[PDB]
């Protein structure tokens, strides 16, 4: 039915500092996609209601 | 007569990537000159035919 596929998972890494005065700074990305199921005669499996 | 002599041989280092997007990038780099030689009235080595 209504399912998910995970690209990557939830990861963090710090962005290196080079001189003295660099400012501190971190990054988070994700990656996942969504789709309901049909099947291969045509049935849909997911109904929203108004 | 015709020789090379040759500054740096041919060396090729990576371009070191910092965050988790940076672009993979490669450089390639070469310096070496060229020479006929000659002496002191206008007396040459080499010949090119037309």
């Amino acid at each position: 039915g209504l399912h998910a596929k995970i690209g990557m998972m939830m990861s963090s890494y710090q962005v290196p500092r080079v001189m003295h005065n660099d400012p501190y700074q971190f990054v988070k990305w994700f990656a996942a996609g969504f789709q309901s199921n049909n099947s291969f005669s045509g049935l849909k499996s997911t109904v929203y209601g108004s």
